[PDB]
C-alpha cells in the first residue's frame, strides 16, 4: 500500500526488478542467492520444491520425502 521492500533474504541487499530474481512465499531472493537447502545449488534456473522455509530441488524433494533407513 504505503511503500513495498523486496529486498534479498540471502544478503538482504535490495532486489531490482530490472534484473533476474526470484520470489517465494512472499520473500525475495537474488538469482544468485536463491540456492537449495541441500545441495546449494542456484535453482533461480532450475525447477525446485518450495518445503517448510526449505527450497529443495526436484531430487533434494522427492528423496527427502522418499521412505528410507537412509540415515542422511
Ligand atoms: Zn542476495
Ligand atoms: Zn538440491
Amino acid at each position: 500500500g504505503s511503500s513495498g521492500s523486496s529486498g534479498c533474504s540471502a544478503c538482504g541487499e535490495t532486489v531490482m526488478p530490472g534484473s533476474r530474481k526470484l520470489e517465494y512465499g512472499g520473500q525475495t531472493w537474488h538469482e544468485h542467492c536463491f540456492l537449495c537447502s541441500g545441495c546449494e545449488q542456484p535453482l533461480g534456473s532450475r525447477s525446485f520444491v518450495p518445503d517448510k522455509g526449505a527450497h529443495y530441488c526436484v531430487p533434494c524433494y522427492e528423496n527427502k520425502f522418499a521412505s528410507g533407513p537412509s540415515s542422511g
